[PDB]
């Protein structure tokens, strides 16, 4: 059974090899592959990618972060990763098609609680195929009436364990994909925990994936590279509500990366 | 370079061996299997399958009523395929976030029409990675506040060639997938003759991809049978405007598939 990193591997190897020139909306160039899928398992193990060391503290924080659904920059960097970010993803996931106001503002109980109406569906019907949240890049929103949204996560539920599908219209296979990977990953093992289920896969899946014309040499050393068995999460705290998680409930053990690679941002 | 139907039956094989049984909301029994994608090349073929015979005619007619923005059952019996069917597809693809009256109604420049969007995004900006849109099921409208949708539709345009993909939040693997692989791949070839652009990939990418019980034994012997080549379509007549399409303006050559399979509905 091969090592689940391999796929990521590939997917690097295919669009050095066979992706196209195309240029992103900054304009700056990037080769180009449309339509992807990954497959990693979630059980007994958690997919941290091995060959480069991934900022697990930054995946967390940050997820911490949004599931709070802060729109204050500061509450993230003083945890070690003015200040008003406006309707971020955080804002999204908690208080969907809420009129933003101030990042000070008070929204309890204003727009719809997308993460949490996951959490109750997984619980009232298990099987049910709409267990769908979405989140939009904050700067579509003013540019046309009704924009499409840029992810997507769905999940799924059978054999008492918890899948989750992320689709992203476009993915930055340098930088963003192991990120994201990791974060999504994270966020099923909670939603999983909260609902008393074992986490099963979670699925990703990319429009646009595309590498960085600057990302292309550190990726072809990164490719060079074997990875190590993925490490486990252990959950150490029995936790009852999804706002309850806090940094110190979690636990990366085994994690054996290869060095840090800088990519540009 | 194998045939792409291979995908397609190396889907349904695996969904037999592999898949977990499952019920839907009816509660009539499925084996079922969480992310799938497959590609299918639209370059000088069209992927009508050939491992069973695919009833082009209602494909064709059916689009070309959602493309109509219709919601009258008898303008597409008619075609040979009371009435009034609600906000169904073509409805919301034209008329995206009106509120539905009736089916008689005038809706002329209400809600936003995806369909054209889409269309003039291509021919503004054909790098933009925000060229998507979406499709509800009627009946979760009223069930609560912003429903997740059913089904979205990305494109993307690279070298001149215009690719799709479908993403599905569940599949009828035995009844529903063959049709709509035609479907969004005769979708693909209109909006590339309009908008100037030859067709590049479809990518049909599902959540819950699932076969009902009582299609096991049909696929079962389905799955026998060696793929014939695809056909190829011609669009017999230069159209300027999508709403000007008709089905005589299109044709099917070569298609030389196996018998009829009837699947239970």
């Amino acid at each position: 059974p091969p090592h689940g990193e391999l796929q990521y591997l590939g997917q690097i190897q295919h669009i050095l090899r066979c992706g196209v020139r195309k240029d992103d909306r900054t304009g700056t160039g990037t080769l180009s592959v449309f339509g992807m899928q990954a497959r990693y398992s979630l059980r007994d193990e958690f997919p941290l990618l091995t060959t480069k060391r991934v900022f697990w503290k930054g995946v967390l924080e940050e997820l911490l972060w949004f599931i709070k659904g802060s729109t204050n920059a500061k509450e993230l960097s003083s945890k070690g990763v003015e200040g008003d970010l406006g309707p971020v993803y955080g804002f999204q996931w908690r208080h969907f098609g809420a009129e933003y106001r101030d990042m000070e503002s008070d929204y309890s109980g204003q727009g719809v609680d997308q993460l949490q109406r996951v959490i109750d569906t997984i619980k009232t019907n298990p099987d049910d195929a709409r267990i769908i949240m979405c989140a939009w890049n904050p700067r579509d929103l003013p540019l046309m009436a009704l924009p499409p949204c840029h992810a997507l996560c769905q999940f799924y539920v059978v054999n008492s364990e918890l899948s989750c599908q992320l689709y992203q219209r476009s993915g930055d296979m340098g930088l963003g994909v192991p990120f994201n990977i990791a974060s999504y990953a994270l966020l099923t093992y909670m939603i999983a925990h909260i609902t008393g289920l074992k986490p099963g896969d979670f699925i990703h899946t990319l429009g646009d994936a595309h590498i960085y014309l600057n990302h292309i040499e550190p990726l072809k050393i990164q490719l060079q590279r074997e990875p190590r068995p993925f490490p486990k999460l252990r959950i150490l705290r029995k936790v009852e509500k999804i706002d309850d998680f806090k940094a110190e409930d979690f636990q990366i053990e085994g994690y054996n990366p290869h060095p840090t690679i800088k990519m540009e941002m």
